[PDB]
């Protein structure tokens, strides 16, 4: 009987920017993936197609390559003013969701204006705004890493539905995908970007699994314990398969060295890893 | 200082199922992509690498097999059996993410056991069990509609980055993504999904568009009005832009009959219609 | 030593065109992804830098648009314009390929001017021109299909390598990729189309096959047996295995009731079905 | 009325292969996607469905497998195992099609078992046998560059058709998608992957191009001048346009640094630069 308009969002989603800076001979290449949308009051706009509070969705499209006009000095401080100006710019937007994905360029033999592209992560940025709350959520995706060694798995329940066999002797792979919430906006940004990925590369490398969940956990406790301005880091780890093939049939033998790498199937592995104390499901997760 | 380890879940991603039914000769076909994760206490295995509380995600993969054997009147009821099993079957596992994709297909030519895919859109179904409390989300999306007039966008809203020109008459064109979540689990779900999926496409193309927001809304209104059992519909529709093109520099006029179709950017104008009252907070929705 | 420029060709791919048509209330859609590439005197444009010989890549995508303004009765009336124009309009362009993908839409419950996206299948259709001579490729692609049964395979050789066992029922899936070469322009476009395509679905669905080589034959024989016009098809099949799963090892028997649809690896089984004595390599199959 | 079996393959695409060489703590990492299809006389297959012929594409994949467990020094000499292998080992195999594509990782930190997927580019490689015959293509493609200056396009023809807007500096990025033919087995495979991708990208980046035709020339041009055992390579190269945003209706100017990266349509160039009084056109080409 009663109908009624909940929670909404909107705006422009995946502006691909390029910013090059050529002040000087040596340019520099700033690539972005940005989405923005705003929330406020739109009860209007839905129900009765009143459009006054509407800000155009190509209108925020425009505002992007606009501000990117005067550069930013990282990912987030772009974000971070694309938010202020649209929340301070009108009254019945009272926050909004402002995103990007950062494309990692490198130069050609140091070239002046050649660049090819990195395509071996993929980092991002979002940035909540709710009234006077801010907060910006940074990550890493599609770093995808692999241990040949130095994993096992045993121990686990048996119940009718088991086959798996316990080993102390196979391969870890997975696609590395974090993302952690700063708990102020006074940070180094790209110095912790930066941090971040060597401490998760550096722990998946280092810990002998017994398990991807272990590893994990020691990923997400090395960040914790190194940065102070983060509360807490979320991973979603894939657990991609290779068999080892079984060759004895032919004869042969296979001493961990061929694998059939599977597309599906997959294990999925998650969690969180905040700092004891920290706030508990914070909305920039809800998305 | 103290790192504590947050929500987590881990099971088998992506199992792709085919069920035949051919007890008579009238074959019958259920294509499933089936997503099993579980809930409950795995400090240890986190912490230590303990894994006496880890049913392996291998033989999650198994049980999804040897469920499917007995067959399943529908994909939400599918999920509720798997979710029964595990965390009834285990004591530390007290709930779980039971998700999956519902792939359709024709006869073709009325044949008894030859089909053909229908790709023109995907059921969804998410299952969440927390305890005693077993919620399901079911839902619909890459089903792409058109309108090519009866849309208009107007009195937006005009600053000094609006260049965008109101208009009576455009295309309005979207990508489908519905989910709803159901108060009870006593549902016809074969039918209340075709029933959603048909006011779904009769709001959008019987509604005189003043902007993708009403349209949305009206779908929305349309679902929460005919099904008790619905307490709330989130969608998230992409604006696909279909630019009306330029040909004046041809010498030729263009009355809305040759476009543009732009991959990016897009609008995405995303919103929840509900029940008054309900609880539009609901933990399935973090996924 | 010496270096010499060889084959080569350019234009713009993938312009996504809409053309509406709304003469009457009853709206009519025709979409379409075309590509533009010419074949010509270009020595100096890539030894030289000399474009005078280049019409711009740009300027072949706003040629696609103005002529879609005149409409259209066919995807392959519309290539035939755009490579008559081009090779007729510069005496150095002596050629090239145009084609187009056709998506198609179904009214969402008989609307005059709402529809929905059918993806089931994508039509396709290509145009080389090379002097005086001109050929056109239709196809169709992206179309699955399966049966459950009336699929055997067996009496294959088995070498030191070979485990696969003899079947006499098992599924068989598949990707209907087909592509056909007329031997005149004068056809009916539309209809041979939707006749090629029932002829595929029917043969696949019809024989009882003893192999996917079998099948494909058979697809191909009906073609070329029920249309003159046409020379010669090919098609490109993969064998999607779908694995009837191992319960017993559960306690179970699997009477070709429960699958696993495998992504990687695939078969892939292709062959030129063609008119006894017509053509063997046309230049068109090579691109 | 006569319908006849033409041309004609199969076998399995797609069979993932991870091989680890560990006869040593430090260990090695080949990764393959390899695709194995045979050539010869299927004739009964197709037009009985007798498959004394068909040689399993279940045993081809297997035979990937048995061989790897050997291991292999390149991609290519391993595709020359499978093609040798098959064609001596069944008399109505008379040729074959094997392709491969070699993903790349990086140490993590030097560490000696723990690796990163370097994602910028991926390396491929045909060998196709006929009779006595093998040739062998190897290439490079997914490796994205971008010059922001040193690039210009400007005296084309124009036309009614004609907007495109002559320019002295602008942006030229693609994605770097190469092939050449050996002319002879005998070759260090891994140095001249190397040494070709590196003067790809400095030819790409050096070159003051004049037109992307321009700039693929003189990359086809290094690669023949500088390795005697290639007697061509042919390129396909999108222009993957970055359109220069008109800031001036929002107050600001725009000297080349503000760009809007479309996703399509592109220009698609594509030539093929070979060495003087080398073949025509190699049946490799027409796959
Ligand atoms: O690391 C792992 N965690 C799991 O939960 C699991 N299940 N199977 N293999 C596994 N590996
Ligand atoms: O339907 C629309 N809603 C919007 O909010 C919008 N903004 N630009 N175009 C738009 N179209
Ligand atoms: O480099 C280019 N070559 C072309 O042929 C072309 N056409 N438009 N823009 C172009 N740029
Ligand atoms: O129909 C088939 N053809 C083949 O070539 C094959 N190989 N394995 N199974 C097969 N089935």
């Amino acid at each position: 009987t009663k109908v009624v308009l909940g929670q909404n969002q909107y705006g422009k989603a995946e502006v691909r920017l390029v910013k090059v800076t050529r002040n000087t001979a040596r340019h520099e290449i700033q690539d972005l993936n940005v989405t923005s949308q705003l929330r406020g009051d739109f009860e209007a706009a839905h129900t009765a197609g009143d459009n006054a509070h509407v800000v155009a969705t190509d209108t925020q499209k425009n505002t992007v390559y606009a501000f990117a006009r005067d550069g930013f000095a990282t990912t987030e401080e772009f974000l971070l003013r694309l938010g202020k100006h649209f929340t301070e710019g009108f009254d019945w937007v009272t926050g909004g969701r402002w995103a990007a994905q950062q494309f990692f360029w490198d130069r050609i033999n140091d070239h002046d204006h050649a660049f090819s592209r990195n395509k071996s992560e993929v980092r991002t940025a979002v940035l909540e705004i709710s009234g006077s709350e801010q907060a910006i959520v940074a990550g890493i995706e599609g770093l995808t890493v692999l241990k040949s060694t130095g994993s096992e798995f045993h121990g686990f329940p048996r119940d009718k539905y088991t086959t798996l066999q316990e080993t102390t002797d196979r391969i870890l792979a997975t696609d590395v995908s974090a993302r952690w919430r700063y708990n102020t906006v006074e940070v180094d940004f790209d110095a912790v970007y930066a941090s971040v990925r060597g401490l998760l590369l550096k722990a998946f490398a280092e810990t002998h699994s017994l398990a991807l969940q272990q590893t994990m956990y020691e990923m997400g406790r090395a960040v914790i314990e190194t940065h102070p301005e983060i509360d807490e880091i979320k991973m979603s780890l894939p657990n991609k398969h290779h068999f080892l093939v079984d060759l004895q049939p032919f004869g042969q033998d296979n001493p961990n060295e061929v694998f059939y790498a599977a597309d599906r199937p997959y294990g999925l592995i998650e969690a969180t890893i905040q700092r004891e104390g920290s706030r508990a499901d914070h909305p920039i997760w809800s998305n």
